[PDB]
């Protein structure tokens, strides 16, 4: 259908709009946020994080065209030190 390019003018992010605008069609009135980049070389250049009202947080992992991979659970137990 509409390609997700195209730029919104009240986000201050690039993808954070295109793939964010996608995210909202996809989860119902669920909890969403703006995406950054994720790492350049690989399959996964965006992430789309968002959340149902469930308590459930998913993390979907979108190609260079924003074609769904795959979309698993994000939680945030995993710190670094």
């Amino acid at each position: 259908g509409a390609m997700a390019f195209d730029g919104e003018d009240e986000v201050t992010g690039p993808d954070a709009d295109r793939a964010r605008a996608a995210a909202v069609q996809a989860v119902p009135g669920g909890t969403a946020g703006e995406v950054e980049t994720e790492t350049g070389e690989g399959a996964a250049a965006y992430g789309v994080l968002v959340t149902r009202p469930d308590g459930t947080r998913v993390e979907v992992h979108l190609d260079r065209d924003f074609r769904v991979l795959d979309t698993e659970p994000a939680d945030g137990d995993g710190g670094l030190e």
